[PDB]
Order: C-alpha cells, then structure tokens, then sequence
C-alpha cells in the first residue's frame, strides 16, 4: 500500500507535513467523493485518488497483473521534483505519477488546519 508514499512526501514538501497531519483531514479524500474540498488540500487528495481510479484499471499492465499502489516501486525527488525511478517503465511509471502529484500538490495546494479531523455538514 501508500507505506514509501510517506517517503515520496518527505521529497516534495520543504515545510508542510504529510499523512500525520494530511491523511484524516478534509472532506472528499477517497474513490469519488463529489461536492468540492473544504480547502483544496482535499483538492491534492481529489487529483491523487481520481489518478489511482485510472490505476486501478490500467491498459499498459492489466488487472490480472495485481499491481495497485507503492510495492515495487520507488522514486526522485527536489525543488518539489518528485517523479520515478527513474529508468522508469509504463504501469510502474503510472502508480508512481499519481503518488508525484500526491507529493508535489501537498506543496502545491493551501492546507486544512481547520477540516484537519472534519466537520462537513460544514465545508462540502
Ligand atoms: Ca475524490
């Protein structure tokens, strides 16, 4: 599962702090979700699990492979500069693309310090 996800976001956020603070917050984190996000740091979870729908499902390695998140893979890192290993493959290179704009958009996005454990009849 996401386990070196964690070390993927280490990576691409100089400053803010992943899964400790960003895994339980906002409103619409997970397979669909549709109103909008509370802040968009819900929005980086929006772009990452709708990625990770077409990963589940992938034309480059088909689903009697069983291949879903972080097993084999691994990735790079800098500015925010998160990417692969980066020899990188097709389904291997897909997986890992997602989890980039999993760690790259925590820096790119605001933050819930306020839908951090949510409330939504509020905010979605
Ligand atoms: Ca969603």
């Amino acid at each position: 599962a996401l386990w070196q996800f964690r070390s993927m976001i280490k990576c691409a956020i100089p400053g803010s702090h992943p899964l400790m603070d960003f895994n339980n917050y906002g409103c619409y984190c997970g397979l669909g979700g549709s109103g909008t996000p509370v802040d968009e740091l819900d929005r980086c979870c929006e772009t990452h699990d709708n990625c990770y729908r077409d990963a589940k499902n992938l034309d480059s390695c088909k689903f009697l492979v069983d291949n879903p998140y972080t097993e084999s893979y691994s990735y790079s890192c800098s500015n925010t500069e998160i990417t692969c290993n980066s020899k990188n493959n097709a389904c291997e290179a897909f997986i890992c693309n997602c989890d980039r704009n999993a760690a790259i958009c925590f820096s790119k996005a605001p933050y819930n310090k306020e839908h951090k454990n949510l409330d939504t009849k509020k905010y979605c």
